[PDB]
């Protein structure tokens, strides 16, 4: 396969269905990725993670740099070898869990230095370390550093961080193509800035067209502007984007937020929902999201979900799932994970199809009417 | 299959292996059994514990009869249904975990009432209480309900323990013959007493082949006393068992007292050591056991052991499960449990293959030799 192919098959409205070819594989879109955390998808054995019909998973480089470390993962073979996974593996920055996560974070027009909530140690990460750290890693899909802005956001702070953001992500660009064997087998991502203001989103697009990237992110969303506002933006916003490069919302995954991503262009998802979710006793199901602690699934001898065609909802039942959560047992985890992650890979199934067959717009309204 | 069938096929002094065919299975003997505590085998779906080499596995009547409740599985199409193992499962009666978990223990002639560690309500456990528990969830093999004495244990406490265990291994006789569907389809173990005295072992050993039963475990070990005065104890009691039966040491699960134990003629074992190892870092190899958050571990590529067939070992470093250790990850924990109930299956098949050849006794000096 070549380095980065990525091509449309069929269309409906702005919702797109195609394929990304890359050496360690091809990643059918719209895609959804689990996230592995530190370098584990939580509670599941990477040969699970693809069983549910994941193509590709998330690597969250903050974590990663922390724990085990870059160069010591380097020097054990890379991610893929270190965790098992042999597929494509997108790697974030590592940027938005540092302003997040650790503690006191010096921000900079060179990058942001910053303590680690762990061992309360201190490292400067730019955007040239971050490029060499998804080297260090392997990474199929490289993400460029960026800084996100918070929201609410002045049209002033939006437009600094976005411009700020821009220059970051032709430092990014540079960083990468000065690595041989980084710009020769994988790919570079370039990350949309500019809150909820069209004018900085435009200008945005523009600046990351001009740099040219594999794909690009819709980045500053997802931070507590609520569903209709996410769309809003997302309505002009995609649009401003290369329509032959792949659209990523990051941090984007209920699965109403899915569909009318899709709905507006996005092709590809990751979020923590399905790994967080079965953590609290959350399973998805077409009838919405249920509570499995709750008392009424003691003596439940139903699956998760009625038409689910996972494992775990053909081997074992709510009354056991209830049983297990409500004991605080590893195996409720682990398959109350395979369950949701599967939901979702099996939504992003039934996404695909629908827009193959030009059916999408009926596919978003029966999945609503039924989920709420 | 017969209802319950014991056949030696080989012998070397007082070792021996066969198999014991029960409705539901075949049981390869020595055997080791994983432990599923709240009807789980820790971090392993039933079947990877299969996978590993499992024959039958115990679960926790104290725990049961607490958490779900007996009434509610058995409402629920028994613990084999609920939990997704479809082959022998040896429950223990109870008692053991009531008198070192639950509070408030009142104990009588009748049986014991107490306290649940859990939610603080209260139950009267007695030998009749116990089958029952144990039919309700649907158990292969039935543990008569006793009373284990405490070591170190005087004369004449460890006589009147052991007097009251053969009078309740009677009253556990009578129950479990007068429940028709549970006499046809189980087999019920009865439990030798005695505490570290011959003279009362040898009582003990006599009023339960007097009464009869499928099999006969050795109990009242592995409670403080050490390895030299658990083997002298069994260079006595377990000659004085019925040959012809499985003969079950309960709760003895390291490596070495398992090879000694089967010098001396136990068929059986059971042991939290292999899910509680892998949850504090030990793991099992031929060289003795390691532990894998030691730092010297953090690069090393080797798997967990050189020559183990386990999954993990085929696929993972000790790099890999160090880190995830560390981190506290769940898979690490999966990784873990599954190599280590793995090791002790290959350790049982090892064992199980040296009798059948008539080289027992060298490999259990060659065993002793590498792994010490
Ligand atoms: N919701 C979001 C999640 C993320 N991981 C990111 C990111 O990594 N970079 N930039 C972003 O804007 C961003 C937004
Ligand atoms: N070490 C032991 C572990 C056990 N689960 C038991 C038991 O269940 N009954 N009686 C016993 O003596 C005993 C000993
Ligand atoms: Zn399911
Ligand atoms: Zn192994």
């Amino acid at each position: 396969r070549p380095r980065f192919s990525f091509s449309i098959a069929a269309r409906e409205g702005k919702a797109r269905t195609g394929t990304i070819e890359m050496k360690r594989g091809v990643i059918r879109t719209p895609a959804f990725m689990p996230v592995g955390t530190a370098a584990t998808v939580k509670a599941l054995k990477p040969e699970t993670v693809r069983a549910t019909g994941a193509d590709i998973i998330l690597g969250n480089t903050y974590h990663l740099m922390l724990r085990p470390g870059a160069e010591r993962i380097a020097k054990l073979g890379g991610l893929h070898s270190f965790m098992g996974w042999d597929r494509p593996i997108l790697t974030d920055s590592g940027g938005y869990q540092v302003m997040s996560l650790s503690s006191l974070t010096k921000q900079s027009e060179e990058g942001v230095t910053f303590k680690s909530h762990l061992d309360g140690s201190r490292h400067m990460l730019s955007p040239e370390r971050s490029i060499e750290i998804q080297h260090l890693l392997g990474s199929d899909i490289v993400m460029a550093f960026d800084e996100c802005t918070p929201y609410p956001a002045t049209p002033s702070r939006a437009a600094s961080s976005m411009e700020r953001s821009m220059r970051w992500a032709k430092r990014s660009r540079d960083a990468f193509d000065s690595r041989k064997e980084q710009a020769e087998n994988a790919a570079l991502f370039g990350i949309q800035q500019g809150s909820v203001f069209e004018n900085l989103r435009q200008q945005s697009a523009d600046a990351l067209a001009e740099i040219g990237f594999d794909g690009y992110a819709v980045g500053g969303l997802a931070v507590g502007e609520g569903q209709d506002e996410m769309f809003r933006v997302l309505d002009f916003s995609v649009p401003m984007l290369p329509d032959d490069k792949p659209h990523y919302l990051m941090g984007v995954g209920k699965p109403d937020d899915i569909v009318g991503a899709v709905e507006r262009g996005i092709d590809m998802f990751d979020c923590v929902l399905p790994t967080r979710s079965g953590r609290n006793g959350q399973a998805f199901t077409w009838d919405g999201p249920i509570n499995i602690r709750n008392a009424r699934f003691s003596e439940d001898l139903k699956p998760l979900d009625s038409e689910c065609h996972c494992a775990v909802c053909q081997k074992w039942s709510r009354a056991y799932i209830h049983h297990l959560i409500r004991a605080g047992e590893i195996l409720g985890a682990m398959l109350m994970t395979e369950h949701n992650i599967a939901f979702y890979q099996q939504l992003m199934q039934k996404i695909r199809d629908s827009i193959s067959e030009g059916r999408f717009s009926q596919f978003a309204q029966d999945f609503r009417a039924r989920y709420f």
